[PDB]
């Protein structure tokens, strides 16, 4: 086996900035963990195992801009879609298998927009599920909560299925996967925009392909370790194509820089052309560079991908260990 | 012993605010750790045990209000500071008969002291010292450089001091403790250290006695609650120079009393420290935006401090992370604590 390749430095082009708040959102977010998901742990090493990823930061990180309030309810949001994706690990804890998914998770949400708990199929999660639609919604248009609604069913769905050819066929799973579409709605949430209809119209399109692409390489670069260890474009190249490692991230990190060049190319062409004048739409594709770039700022940062144990020291390119209990990026070999 | 203790509700009546880049200081602090004192660690592993206690979050939760840049070189002191308070206080390191103790500690006091000298330090501590005094005393007058040299001084004798009460075996009584705390715990440090993220010199007044009563009560205030955050990881720990044994052992008090013993002074020295505080504010030189921003800095200090002191894995254990709780049940055996709002069945 390999053992240890080489991240070159990525482009970075767009901003990743904290929130003022962040370290403290991080806290007051494991704070709600604490209260409103413990049960979904079989013991207090088990939380704080997975408090220490500091996916509390995530939400601050990619929406730097909001107001605080919105800040702690996407950083609440995406520690829950986490836990209920990681952690929830039956079918008797989410609540319904693959075959009684559909019906169950319509009326678990259709019970959360009424402002219930989810009812018996949400016990260990709906208080949390409940807590978040409370604070989200009220922040929403009608439109955005139907199409919260069709996310978060699509979420619980898709965790119940989990209980390729080639690389384009992993591209397309990966993306209808790493919840797009959630990520679009929250980051018109903390922009306090409402992009429903310039979004069915297709304004977005090329710039949420090449967005979400970035994103999702980005994540299965610095995901590697983790899931070499358990769907990825770093296993189809390896795999499938037969590259070696190395081979496969010089391929994958130019693809990023692709796909990072083409989505502030279609940004600049929607900011250039007949709505890029709307403030709306410019206070949006802002929203999607600091996603972009906070996101990867998140990733080089959490023990989910460096191991539990390691405490990032800011270092974003070098030789990293394959196999390592704990890894960082070392300037040489 | 008791097994556990409860840490009743303090009043936390100071501002605890986060630098607006706190959680990138702390990052970019660990950094610095690395690159500076990696070598003092036995290994990576240990190293890691180190960051995991989250010192880099220090500075920005003390002085919010700072440019970024004195912020961060006040997280990096401070992670530096706890590094050669874990050295010194650790008796293996350092030597548990007198001789082997004073060699040891002669080095830690020479290679901190090339800190502020002309020539390259050749030691791990001088270069890190030699780093942090050329990044400060550039934001410094010549008067707060000088303080600044008695400040390490005021601390190294501090450090001597609960060095010997250890070999010595001898806890001392109440006042003792008090006024070495005042070297050991950095006070003269954190005094100038405030001056300089407020970007004041407060030389002058400090002279003329302006803040005695403000320093006496918030370094009391701030030694007090370090020594009851701290106290589950010192409590197995012998002849350490905390309060809560001396309440315990000079005083003849049970662990329970002597922690509600604590918080009730810690009330009364956060009052006298508001009180001596809004005395200045009133005084003649109450109007003036130094002193106004000086004071304003002890505040942040001394609630930023207590903040801290919660969520630092260096108090609640290894893998612990804070939940944001203040109050309550905290065990002394268990590998990571919390407050609970029950006690252990
Ligand atoms: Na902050
Ligand atoms: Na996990
Ligand atoms: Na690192």
């Amino acid at each position: 086996g390999p053992g240890e390749f080489f991240l070159p430095p990525l482009p970075r082009l767009l901003p990743a900035g904290y929130h003022p708040d962040a370290a403290r959102i991080e806290i007051a977010s494991n704070g709600w963990v604490r209260r409103m998901l413990a049960d979904c742990f079989d013991s207090e090493e088990s939380l704080l195992f997975f408090l220490r990823q500091r996916n509390g930061i995530y939400g601050p990180l990619t929406v730097p801009y909001a107001e605080a309030d919105r800040a702690q309810n996407i950083a609440d949001w995406y520690q829950f879609v986490t836990v209920i994706d990681s952690f929830v690990s039956d079918e008797a804890a989410l609540g319904a298998d693959h075959a009684a998914a559909a019906e169950t998770f319509a009326a678990v949400v259709a019970d959360l927009r009424e402002g219930g708990a989810g009812g018996p199929a949400a016990s260990l999660y709906g208080r949390a599920a409940q807590d978040l639609w409370r604070r989200i919604a009220a922040g929403m248009s009608a439109r955005q909560v139907d199409r919260l609604v069709a996310a978060l069913e699509a979420f619980l769905r898709g965790c119940a299925e989990e209980i390729v050819p080639h690389f384009e066929a992993c591209m397309r799973v990966r993306v209808d996967s790493f919840g797009c579409e959630f990520l679009e709605l929250l980051t018109e949430y903390a922009a306090e925009v409402d992009m429903s209809r310039a979004a069915t119209e297709g304004l977005f399109d090329e710039v949420h392909h090449h967005g979400m692409r970035q994103l999702i390489l980005v994540n299965d670069l610095l995901s590697w370790r983790k899931e070499y260890a358990q769907m990825t474009t770093v296993r189809v190249l390896c795999e499938v194509e037969g590259l070696e490692l190395q081979d496969a991230v010089d391929r994958l990190c130019a693809l990023v820089e692709h796909h990072e060049r083409a989505y502030i190319t279609a940004r600049d062409a929607v900011l250039a052309g007949p709505h890029g004048h709307r403030e709306d739409v410019r206070a949006y594709l802002s929203g999607l560079d600091h996603l972009i770039g906070g996101s990867q700022e998140f990733e080089y940062l959490t023990p989910r991908y460096f191991g539990d144990g390691s405490v990032w020291d800011g270092s974003t390119s070098g030789w990293i260990s394959l196999t390592a209990s704990v890894a960082r990026f070392r300037d040489a070999p």
